[PDB]
């Protein structure tokens, strides 16, 4: 009486919808992170490390915005994977190296930030250290995805129907076992998104008790000039994380209780699943748009260079 799985098979009622938020996104994101990288090549000024880790993070976007998204709005529109085997284990891998990116050089402003800060003058902090790391954050984020790469597998639903179309394949998640994704995804969930951003919020609010806390007697004008600019810096770093945080909790969560949890199997609630995850999806993407917007309102310095790059190109 209310099965209509062919109905929302090609196309979906909310689905131009999906179509307008994900191109929305895809422009948005790769203009704005392609003036990201442009604007620290302009200004070296701005060529600090916090900066350089930045630019490290509009990469890992630009990356996840030309490859993933595209495909991911066809999975999610088609509910069908179309691109063969190959791009079933790169596509999703590449989106998995994106998330670890990502994350990791977010740890990293964090980590120079709070040793800058709260613990001064024990470790030393320079650009060429910070390529260092953005070679290392690459290295470390390509290494530990391939667990992924080597679990993706395209199947169709009747085998013999693969060699006629690419209509009926589908790319998941292969697991010999029923314990296996359960692990797999709780240690996804904690090294990818609790645990680092637990440890940076812990680190941003000691970097704001102390940019916002006692203020040591008679300190010199340049003193008050640094904290100045730090506090502008850490107000934008600060929402960065909230933003990242807040665009990753629902897909995180969701896959969590997805694998680890065994949810969502249940027929009855289909489509409202697949509303969910459909929507998660996007916000990852939208996380990449939202960077650059972000560095607009909160860095004067890179307000200046967007607003030069519009002039020469409007
Ligand atoms: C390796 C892969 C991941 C990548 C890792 C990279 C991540 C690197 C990012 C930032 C580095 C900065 C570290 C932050 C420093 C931690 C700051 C901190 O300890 O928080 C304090 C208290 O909070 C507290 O309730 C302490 C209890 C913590 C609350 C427990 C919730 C779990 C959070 C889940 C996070 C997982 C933890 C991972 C550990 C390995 C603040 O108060 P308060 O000024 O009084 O302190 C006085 C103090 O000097 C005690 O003598
Ligand atoms: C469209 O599906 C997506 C989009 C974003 C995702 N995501 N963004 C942040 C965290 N997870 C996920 C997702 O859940 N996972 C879990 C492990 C593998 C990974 C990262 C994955 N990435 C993908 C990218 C594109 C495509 Cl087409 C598929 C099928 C992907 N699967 C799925
Ligand atoms: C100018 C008026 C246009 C009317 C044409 C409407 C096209 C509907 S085709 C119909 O669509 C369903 C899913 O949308 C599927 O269940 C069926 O397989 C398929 O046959
Ligand atoms: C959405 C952005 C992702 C890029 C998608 C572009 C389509 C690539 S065609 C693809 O090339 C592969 C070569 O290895 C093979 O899997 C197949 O022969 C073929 O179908
Ligand atoms: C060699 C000493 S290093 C120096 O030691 C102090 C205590 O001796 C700490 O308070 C500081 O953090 C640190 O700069
Ligand atoms: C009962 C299920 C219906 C299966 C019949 C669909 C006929 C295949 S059409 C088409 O043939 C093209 C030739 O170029 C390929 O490129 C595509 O993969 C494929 O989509
Ligand atoms: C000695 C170290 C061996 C390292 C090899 C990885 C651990 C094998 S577990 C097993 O691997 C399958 C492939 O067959 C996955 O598809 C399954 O989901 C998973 O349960
Ligand atoms: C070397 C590769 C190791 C991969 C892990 C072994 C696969 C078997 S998991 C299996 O799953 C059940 C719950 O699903 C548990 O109750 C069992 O104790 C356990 O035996
Ligand atoms: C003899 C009775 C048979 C019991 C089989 C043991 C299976 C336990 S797997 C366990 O299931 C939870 C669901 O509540 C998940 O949350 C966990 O991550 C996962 O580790």
């Amino acid at each position: 009486l209310r099965y209509l799985w062919r109905d929302y098979l090609y196309p979906k009622q909310y689905a131009w919808v999906l179509i307008a938020a994900y191109v929305a996104v895809f422009v948005v994101a790769l203009v704005g992170n392609t003036l990201v990288c442009l604007a620290v090549w302009r200004n070296h000024h701005m060529r600090t490390v916090t900066n350089y880790f930045l630019v490290n993070l509009s990469l890992a976007d630009v990356l996840a915005t030309a490859i993933c998204l595209p495909a991911s709005l066809l999975v999610d529109i088609t509910e069908s994977w179309l691109f063969g085997h190959a791009l079933c284990k790169v596509i999703p891998y590449l989106q998995a190296v994106s998330v670890s990116v990502a994350v990791l050089t977010l740890s990293f402003i964090a980590l120079d930030r709070w040793y800058a800060i709260c613990h001064p003058l024990l470790f030393k902090s320079t650009a060429r250290r910070a390529l260092g790391s953005i070679l290392g954050i690459w290295a470390v984020s390509l290494a530990i995805m391939v667990p992924q790469a080597a679990v993706m597998e395209c199947s169709s639903v009747l085998p013999e129907l693969a060699a006629r179309t690419r209509a009926f394949s589908v790319c998941d998640e292969r697991w010999a076992d029923d314990l296996a994704p359960k692990i797999y995804h709780s240690c996804f969930f904690i090294v990818t998104y609790l645990a680092p951003l637990g440890l940076m919020a812990m680190a941003y609010f000691q970097i704001f008790r102390k940019l916002w806390g006692r203020q040591i007697p008679g300190t010199t004008s340049a003193e008050v000039k640094q904290m100045r600019a730090r506090r502008k810096t850490a107000k934008m770093l600060m929402v960065v994380v909230l933003v990242f945080a807040l665009c990753y909790l629902p897909i995180s969560v969701l896959n969590v209780l997805k694998r680890v949890f065994g949810m969502f199997r249940q027929a009855s609630d289909r489509e409202a699943v697949y509303a969910a995850f459909t929507f998660s999806h996007w916000l990852v993407y939208a996380n990449s748009a939202a960077n650059p917007i972000i560095y607009n309102f909160l860095s004067g310095k890179f307000r200046e260079q967007f607003k030069a790059a519009f002039s020469w190109w409007l």
